[PDB]
RNA sequence: UUUUUU
RNA sequence: UUUUUU
């Protein structure tokens, strides 16, 4: 009896680089194509993008391609996936696939396979799967879970989401809990569930609330406001342009980042400006009280606007006493230390600074466990793999499960590169292949490595000296430094002394050119850490 | 025209760490703690960070003493640097603190130090014009003390670092002497110096008391081994946590250097008193797992101390397993969530139950929030106020605090390090500055490392580095290397060679000094890279040859 | 919101 | 919990 295969490449066990292999017999579907976001320890790269070699083993098997939504989590990494794969048929609502074909154009990827769906649609890819789009409510627009019907039965993702009543913009968006629920009654036998906020107990606040929250706090400023929130939160930027039109202000778009999105909203009809965006300039015109600016940078990007504005070096604009600054954002795990110092400069200038949890200005995107618990109770699942999120998310979003009246029969956690098998009565890993990262740095793909970041690593700590060793006319050594310690004459002359005295040993016996280096490596080392206590990279030298 | 109080903070304000306070009344000297920082993520490589004490150099004799609060690393971590550049002067703290201090000045060798103990209600003087009051505030360590510095111009109330706790929970009757602060008041304070650290926290910070309860019920439930982290000076919390252990019928090791270091200052002076002998990991591997309990070093996800050996399957005697319940009795202080997040995954992954706030709540902060804050604001009734221990955002918050209560302060001043903040009897402004700052202390090496240093290791750190050498003879060639660049790419390699080669060789076409042609080579270069890879690799060209 | 140091 | 891009 063939069983479904469900294969994370990325995206379990992590938050970011999202994408899912189904195979049944030799037809594969894939979902999403994500990025994620480097980490401290690995300093200087860009982006991280998936390991596709299993992909690329079973090329020929890939029928089609799902994508949920247009977050860089789950499209980011479709430049550097399709540009190794065959043009099979990619399927997605309209604002993801805009986001998608202006990604692909800026790579040069032509003739990619983009088909429009909405939601209730059914999408067959070869003789064994059917996928049913249908919508959930999210940070983002045209956010969409799926039912992917199966010989073996239905897997039902939720995708990305929260669970929010009223996104407040007024266009009837709610999630399909109905849908979900008839899923439930006729039968699921695998969910996948967004585990992102599963530590998080009660019901994420709707966007409503948020906007009510905002509208209130703008109402009672008395100068120019300036807001920071994620370039691609539509919904909550869409409600700060009503509520400014109600509020007497005009709106300035700042930023690289708000022109594309608001861009790409509005040619989807998910953004609906009030009265038209204005110029810094052409608001200047303008008394303090008339004047909003949406801005990008709220996670502390020293090169976004808000960054610029709080370091004072914005070229058209400068923050003063009497300015408000709304941080509508929460810092993403890493990037709390680069949001306090604008928090920081911010208090410094004299503006007035409003984020949470002191105000209530920030909506999660991601379901709390009363909704985590809602999609649950509604499915009923015979299997459970809680998805999008670390360990410690899928292990908690596991034990909610547990608490609930019709738990799951079993419940795993997946690793990337897991086979995980699936039947009417199996649920198991049965296996794993290839998966990990590949990293981005500027142009490169792969070209660095965790070696290269090693050394990255050992710099950054100890610094570098430099020693440029010559046996001619007569024994003697060379000394450059970089981040091992400031100028010291005293300490200089000694490392010499060392190096030279080490080829001494080396020049009166004879001495091999490799042979040698070792030796004054040695001396140096044991010295340098004699001295300053310290360990920098020695790159040793001879002309 | 009258003579003033100088109140200049060299460390401590605008900040959280490496704290350091100087009052001068004409030519005496008085200095308030000599706190270390510890380094943010963009000062890599450094141990540690202690103040610049050029003021202190310059006015030496004028220092009449020193008054030590509490034993925290960031009141005390400095004074082996401090004190081995000035003269010897009476040092003055409570039992604990010296203590911690005196182990601190052993390590480094430093003798003759004049340590002189106190305890509650002593009145201590320095030379003609300061008085210094100490009264208790209770604090995440024993021995903690706010001060009365009695002056000519009138009274500073300094809280010390605080919180208001009605129950350590140690039997010991510890509580805030809330009664001298409020006398204070009605007495006149001049100045409130106050702890600004949970500024923007609402509320009231729980209680000892509370934590341990809670504690004792987590524990009472583990059906197998248990390991706890807290900070190692976190004296109550560990002695709650060894009375419970025994209530439970659990044994205690302590493990982690850090531990048995501050156990054995506590122990020695009286606030540490373990129920049972500590016992080590292999006499209670004798024991059934529900016997056990490990306290541990490793609370911030240091990766070398105790926890972090155990999470990472490193440990050389123990090895945790399915069953084993971790908690962590601690809050990540802010830069150190990605360390303590990674321990928690790997905890999650051998699949011991993990307990952690806010899911539990084990850890209560050392020090007041609002309501706290406002309780000893309302009892000072201060005419000036300088809100400490804090980041600018937290200072700030402490100021509006004020402004909301039924007797704000006449005017509050936010300090920045340096400042002299002049006060008198109807005077409260800065009225100039003097030099201040942090100097860095790495391995042994203390201000070699500084901000031109570090900066060029952020540079290596994000770019790696490329060392170009044009050598001229026999004929001119380039030579490339690379560290934490690239994977080795002989292509790449090659066409570098190249770029740089063309301008040494139509650089000595058209003449230049040997200075102008490593300018053109490392521009020539910094082009192609960035055209090529579309980075900007550290580059290092040399002409020498 | 203070260290940690097989 | 997703980017920013004087
Ligand atoms: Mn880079
Ligand atoms: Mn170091
Ligand atoms: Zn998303
Ligand atoms: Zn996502
Ligand atoms: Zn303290
Ligand atoms: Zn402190």
């Amino acid at each position: 009896a063939p069983t479904l295969e469900v294969i994370p490449l990325g995206g379990m066990g992590e938050i970011g680089k999202n994408i899912t292999v189904f195979r049944y017999g030799d037809e594969i579907v894939v979902v999403d194509g994500g990025l994620a976001f480097p980490k401290a320890h690995q300093m200087g790269i860009d982006l991280i993008v998936p390991r596709i070699d299993y992909l690329l083993e079973h090329q020929d098997k890939i029928k089609g391609w799902i994508l949920t939504h247009g977050h860089e989590d789950h499209i980011g990494g479709l430049p550097y996936i399709f540009a190794r794969l065959p043009r099979v048929p990619v399927y997605g609502l309209p604002l993801t696939l805009a986001l998608v074909r202006e990604k692909l154009s800026e790579f040069g990827l032509q003739d990619v396979d983009l088909r429009e769906v909405t939601y209730g649609d059914e999408v067959r890819f070869g003789q064994s799967f059917v996928a049913e789009f249908f919508c959930m409510t999210h940070s983002i627009p045209d956010n969409a879970g799926y039912i992917l019907k199966t010989p073996v039965g239905d897997v039902l993702h939720t995708g990305d989401f929260k669970i929010d009543p009223d996104v407040g913009t007024g266009a009837g968006i709610v999630s399909d809990l109905e849908r979900v629920e008839q899923a439930g009654k006729d039968g699921v036998l695998l969910l996948i569930s967004d585990s992102t906020n599963a530590e998080r107990p009660g019901h994420t606040p709707s966007e409503a609330e948020i906007a009510r929250n905002l509208e209130e706090i703008i109402k009672g400023c008395r100068g120019r406001v300036f807001l920071t929130t994620f370039a691609s939160q539509v919904y909550r930027i869409q409600n700060i342009l009503d509520l400014a039109h109600r509020q007497g202000r005009r709106v300035v778009m700042e930023g690289r980042s708000m022109i594309k999105y608001a861009q790409a909203a509005q040619a989807t009809g998910h953004m609906n400006p009030p009265e038209p965006f204005l110029t810094s300039e052409e608001v200047g015109e303008l008394q303090d009280q008339q004047v909003l600016f949406v801005c990008t940078g709220s996670q502390g990007q020293p090169m976004a606007v808000l960054g610029r504005l709080a370091f004072g070096t914005h070229a058209k604009i400068a923050l003063r006493r009497g300015d408000t600054v709304i941080l509508s954002s929460n810092p993403i795990p890493g990037n709390e230390d680069a949001v306090n110092l604008i928090v920081n400069r911010l208090y410094e200038i004299g503006v007035d600074v409003v984020y949470p949890p002191t105000y209530r200005v920030h909506a999660s995107g991601h379901a709390s466990q009363e909704e985590l618990a809602t999609i649950l109770n509604l499915t009923r699942p015979k299997f459970f793999l809680p998805w999008h999120g670390e360990p410690r998310h899928q292990i908690n979003h596991a034990k909610l499960a547990q608490t609930l009246p019709r738990p799951p029969k079993r419940t795993l956690i997946a690793k990337n590169g897991d086979i995980v098998n699936l039947g009417p009565d199996e649920f198991r890993v049965s296996g794993t292949v290839a998966a990990g990262a590949v990293y981005v740095d500027g142009l490169g793909v792969g070209d660095v490595n965790d070696d290269v970041l090693l050394d990255r690593v050992n710099l950054s700590q100890e610094g570098l000296l430099i020693l440029t060793a010559v046996l001619h006319p007569t024994p003697h050594v060379e000394v450059v430094a970089r981040g091992f310690a400031r100028p010291n004459r005293d300490l200089e002359l000694q490392i010499r002394r060392v190096a030279l005295e080490a080829v001494e040993q080396g020049l009166r016996e004879k001495k091999r050119l490799e042979d040698v280096r070792d030796d004054m490596y040695g001396a140096v080392r044991r010295f340098t850490r004699k001295a300053t206590g310290r360990n920098p990279v020695l790159i040793p030298m001879i002309v």
